[PDB]
């Protein structure tokens, strides 16, 4: 079994994380935890049981929350089916979520083969 180290889990992801923050407007909506009455979306937390967004992801990869990196992984895509969920296929976060998505599928690959 591999023994990740924190400080190895965050060298080695962060890259992968900045690409997806330095969308611009694409991760806009995902950079602080939805917030259901300043958005005026009330039924979020209705559809969306788990929520997830990109400063959560940051802090446990910056303070060494992650036991293992697939962790780092499901959270991201965590955050990108809340999206898609409730947001209409069509709709501009549909599409932005999208944008992130195609990027975090390219870079994500090769740093967890490296990883191994
Ligand atoms: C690539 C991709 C595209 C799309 N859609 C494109 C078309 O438009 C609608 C959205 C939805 C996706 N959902 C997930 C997904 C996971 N993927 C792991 C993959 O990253 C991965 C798998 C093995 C090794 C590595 Cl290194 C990385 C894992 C857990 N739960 C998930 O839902 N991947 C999706």
């Amino acid at each position: 079994k591999k023994i990740f180290k924190p400080e190895e889990l965050r060298q080695a992801l962060m890259p992968t994380l900045e690409a997806l923050y330095r969308q611009d407007p694409e991760s806009l909506p995902f950079r602080q935890p939805v917030d259901p009455q300043l958005l005026g979306i009330p039924d979020y937390f209705d559809i969306v049981k788990n929520p997830m967004d990109l400063s959560t992801i940051k802090r446990k990869l910056d303070t060494g929350q992650y036991q293992e990196p697939w962790q780092y992984v499901d959270d991201v895509w965590l955050m990108f089916n809340n999206a898609w969920l409730y947001n209409r296929k069509t709709s501009r976060v549909y599409k932005f979520c999208s944008k992130l998505a195609e990027v975090f599928e390219q870079e994500i690959d090769p740093v967890m083969q490296s990883l191994g």
